[PDB]
């Protein structure tokens, strides 16, 4: 790296008031991962084929045709990485389980390598002084449960997923205390089975088949399901022994109204029940939105009273997973026929407003930094679901992919993210918001999904030719911060 790598950049020592002092009592610092993008190992290890194993082979989906096969190789570097978690000051990893890499064909023959594998991570976590919080799924669903009844499209994948996480209750549990059975099941269903744009890519015809307008809404159904079961069986056989937390990971994006006219005010209601209502009131209140049951109808599973029960108050605490806002418009007239989960919301979104964008935007297509954001979107969530205990569980931002090491590691923009968005979410607490954790996402730069390497989130710059961490100025803002 050329010598302007190690310039000393001041914004390094701007925390803007921010401490641990300014903080509840045992309020947890940490970054989050998965095991897809970060493990590497992907056609090794035991470790069986999932979704996206599959989804990336057909040309073009990955640019640059790269894959995760490597990817950032935390399976061989995982003690590196974790010695400077550690010398950053962070409290806590979330990390994720690859269902596939401890049940190769989703059930059955555990793999013992894969189980070994994640026993040295925490046992080395446990060791450093740094919290595991095992997240169960991200993205990962093994490919012989699509190949035998299209994974989440069946509610035989309820009691597999269930079976699944049992075995990583009974096999993690006694250094795990801190469960989440999926992360971003909004995205599992809308990304996976709205417009293909994640694995296994279906949608109304895509190539792989599908239908937008009922297979989203049976994705997620069967995913409230399979978290509701996974929680039954650590509430019942599991938790009074360990005693440890199990919760859910939801991405929330805040609708903002565009004005305070009547129609925009319930066009961003009816945006968050959608994003966040879809799995948050039947976990709540045991049923779903009211405006998803008037407009989606017959198109929407219902539950039993059994499975409304099972449902119901199935988590310790929730993850809110926030990175950004929109402002949100009436779209005027509703058109009739059914197309598609994202058409079904009926809303319209608006980027600035007065001619002033709501804020900068990052790499990613989707990311605007707006960070009064993260205060209402916790807010609402205090005020909407009766105060729940919360984690802010994912927040970060990217910058593109072909930055060098010399300016990668001069992230001011990053920063200035993190210390505008911690404190509005220090507002939203000291205002009486229950939130006992925060997780920046990610520790490392690493495989972002459909962008593949041209998107980098982390607070540490990875340098794909050699695999080596060069951290970045906002990991030393964050450890000037939290010191």
């Amino acid at each position: 790296a050329a010598p302007f790598t190690y310039w000393l950049n001041p914004e390094i020592y701007d925390a803007g008031g921010l401490s641990r002092r300014a903080f509840p009592e045992g309020f947890v610092f940490g970054t989050a991962a998965s095991a897809y993008q970060v493990e590497g190992m992907a056609k090794q290890g035991g470790r069986g084929p999932s979704i996206w194993d599959a989804f990336i082979e057909k040309p073009g989906t990955i640019p640059n045709n790269a894959t995760a096969d490597v990817t950032v190789d935390e399976y061989h570097r995982y003690k590196e990485d974790v010695n400077i978690m550690k010398n950053m000051g962070f409290d806590a990893y979330r990390f994720s389980i690859s269902w596939s890499r401890i049940f190769p064909n989703g059930t059955g023959m555990v793999n013992q390598e894969g189980v070994d594998y994640y026993n040295r991570l925490i046992d080395y976590m446990v060791k450093k002084g740094i919290k595991p919080y095992a997240n169960l799924y991200h993205y990962d669903l093994p490919l012989a449960l699509h190949e035998q009844y299209l994974g989440w499209l069946s509610p035989n994948i309820v009691e597999a997923f269930a079976d699944y996480a049992d075995f990583c209750f009974q096999t993690f549990g006694d250094r795990v205390k801190d469960w989440f059975t999926f992360n971003e099941p909004r995205c599992v269903a809308a990304l996976g089975y709205d417009n293909g744009f994640h694995a296994p890519g279906r949608c109304s015809g895509c190539d792989a088949g599908g239908n937008s307008t009922t297979e989203p809404y049976l994705a997620a159904h069967h995913l409230i399901l399979s978290h509701a079961a996974a929680v039954k069986r650590y509430r019942e056989k599991y938790q009074l022994y360990q005693k440890g937390r199990i919760g859910i990971l939801l991405d929330f994006v805040w609708y903002e109204p565009f004005s305070d006219s009547n129609a925009d005010r319930a066009a961003a209601q009816r945006a968050r029940d959608f994003h966040l209502g879809w799995f948050l009131d039947p976990i709540i209140h045991g049923r779903y939105p009211y405006s998803m049951l008037e407009i989606v109808k017959d198109r929407m599973p219902t539950f039993s009273d059994e499975e409304s029960r099972m449902v119901k108050d199935s988590i310790d605490y929730v993850g809110i997973n926030h990175y950004t806002s929109f402002y949100m418009k009436d779209p005027g007239p509703w058109n009739l026929t059914p197309t598609s989960y994202q058409d079904d919301w009926h809303v319209g979104f608006a980027y600035e407003r007065n001619g002033v964008p709501i804020g900068a935007q990052a790499n990613s297509y989707w990311l605007y930094i707006v960070p009064w954001g993260i205060n209402k979107a916790v807010t609402y969530v205090k005020e909407t679901y009766g105060n729940p205990t919360m984690i802010l569980s994912e927040n970060g931002m990217d910058q593109p992919g072909n930055v060098s090491i010399t300016q990668g590691v001069h992230d001011t923009v990053r920063i200035r993210y993190y210390r505008n968005y911690i404190t509005e979410l220090k507002k939203a607490i000291d205002d009486g918001a229950k939130v006992i954790g925060y997780f920046a996402w990610s520790l490392l730069d690493n495989f972002e999904w459909r962008l593949g390497y041209t998107s980098r989130f982390g607070i540490v710059y990875v340098d794909y030719k050699t695999l080596k961490r060069y951290p970045k100025d906002s990991a030393f803002w964050f450890k000037n911060m939290l010191s």
